[PDB]
């Protein structure tokens, strides 16, 4: 592809991801750093307790640490809904084999909230609520049973992520090469989806050193943490399902949503 | 950064080292495979009869415990000859002797799984230094947990052929696993990225160079060599269950070693 091309890709899916997700990583930045009202801090027992009595969440009907998961629950499931919107501003995308865009999303998502969840993310917290709210990762951590240990993961890689210091043009396309993976089980007719994943590298490598022009060999350290994904979220859908085991207790209505 | 001559310097000395510490090359692998000739033709093992018939030709214990203690004998070699081919990648010997031991530890499943594929076609493998080809379907159906344990290997080799790479790429591939900075327990990352850095640009720049219509192949590489990741230690849990069922497996200590934590 000539460089114009590339170009014209990388601000489509900008403009696009801008539209698709309610809070950037650039306004998160903000937040998180304090360049920008102070959001409500949940860092506690009875600072949860106020917090929701404020901010007044969505996915409130339990114990302290269920309550947390299904909040994140609630919210992985509005992130799909983003997420598939998105898919269909990518060039191809909407053109592909209907099945195979399932199942492109089907398998995709986790690996785009994982990635995506890191723009709201530093070492001492999340942000929540569109950014109303910041739980620090100390509170999340020192949940009991499995919980603890469910959440500090997705910190431990957002951490290691954030150092590439990638930004919200980069990751519009990012997002969409890992939609684009021809090796998802099931997938009907693989070469489009790799002549469109071909594309979108393309303009990845090319937006990479344009606008991270001393950044050595961003692409191949960016490509490395693409791939490290994919077991991160096996096992976080091993954590997922055990914890479902051992704990859910929830109306069947709701385990179809969040089946 | 370094200029492309600079690049150039690297991946041909690279590859140099790799043939001189690498007995059997794809190269030679595939001419075997290939066939067209008669001096170079493998006998083929592809069932009980033709096992004893094999290790008469090509020169007490149940036979997949026979056939398993020829592989490891051959990781053993491949870990040795990977070691040798290491300290000859410029600056690894100069890192901390620790991070050095932590590097190969972490780094030769994944060179042995990738160095396999050379020997491998979708129907079986070199043995021997090549005077031998076990078939696929053979070691797929030895019983217990050892057919199983073999399959994979042809399953990532096939995919990972796919790629049409030739020694010289591979060379640079396998310095890049190892100066991987990301290893656990590495106490100063920082000069091995430095190392994998300049080994990437001339990975980056040899593709460019030695396959110009292969769309995108650095990408592709790098995919399957995060793969490998997950693939070695699949193998590793797998062999620690066979192990502890299978009282007539012995693990070399070098191997034993490197499965320690
Ligand atoms: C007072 C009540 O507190 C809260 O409501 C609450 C508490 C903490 C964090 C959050 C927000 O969380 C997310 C937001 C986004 C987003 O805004 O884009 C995306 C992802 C998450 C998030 N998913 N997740 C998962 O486990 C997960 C993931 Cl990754 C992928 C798929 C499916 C799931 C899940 F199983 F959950 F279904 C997290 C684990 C830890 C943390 Cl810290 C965040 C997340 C809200
Ligand atoms: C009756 C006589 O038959 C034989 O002598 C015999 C039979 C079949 C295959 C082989 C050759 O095998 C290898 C050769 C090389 C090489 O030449 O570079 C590298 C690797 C293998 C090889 N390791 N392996 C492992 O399991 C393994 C691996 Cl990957 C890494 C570390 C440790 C081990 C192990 F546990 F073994 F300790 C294989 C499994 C399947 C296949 Cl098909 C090949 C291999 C020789």
């Amino acid at each position: 592809m000539e460089s114009a091309d590339l170009r014209a890709l990388a601000k489509h899916l900008y403009d696009s991801y801008i539209k698709s997700f309610p809070l950037t990583k650039a306004k998160a930045r903000a937040i998180l750093t304090g360049k920008t009202k102070s959001p409500f801090v949940i860092y506690d027992m009875n600072s949860l307790m106020m917090g929701e009595d404020k901010i007044k969440f969505k996915h409130i009907t339990k114990e302290v640490a269920i309550r947390i998961f299904q909040g994140c629950q609630f919210r992985s499931v509005e992130a799909v809904q983003e997420i598939t919107e998105y898919a269909k501003s990518i060039p191809g995308f909407v053109n592909l084999d209907l099945n195979d865009q399932v199942t492109l999303l089907k398998y995709g998502v986790h690996e785009i909230i994982y990635t995506m969840l890191a723009s709201l993310m530093n070492k001492d917290g999340v942000l929540i609520s569109e950014g109303q709210g910041f739980m620090t990762r100390e509170f999340l951590k020192s949940l009991r049973k499995p919980f603890g240990d469910f959440m500090e993961p997705k910190f431990e890689f957002a951490v290691k992520f954030n150092a590439l210091e990638l930004d919200d043009s980069d990751l519009a396309i990012f997002i969409a090469v890992i939609i684009l993976s021809g090796d998802r089980p099931g997938l009907l007719n693989v070469k489009p989806i790799e002549d469109i994943q071909d594309n979108l590298l393309q303009a990845l490598e090319l937006q990479l050193k344009l606008n991270h022009p001393e950044s050595s060999q961003l692409f191949a350290k960016l490509l490395q943490k693409m791939t490290d994904l994919r077991q991160i979220v096996t096992e976080h859908v091993q954590l997922l399902q055990v914890i479902k085991k051992t704990e859910m207790s929830l109306h069947p209505l709701l385990q179809e949503i969040y089946k």
